[PDB]
């Protein structure tokens, strides 16, 4: 359970991972 979470806009210190979708909007899953 690494230290992940999910949102639209993704800063060098999360990388992404995968992607999500919450409230319709597509967010992606960025995790280091």
């Amino acid at each position: 359970r690494r230290t992940c979470h999910c949102r639209s806009r993704c800063l060098r210190r999360e990388s992404n991972s995968g992607s999500c979708n919450i409230n319709g909007r597509i967010f992606s899953l960025c995790c280091r």
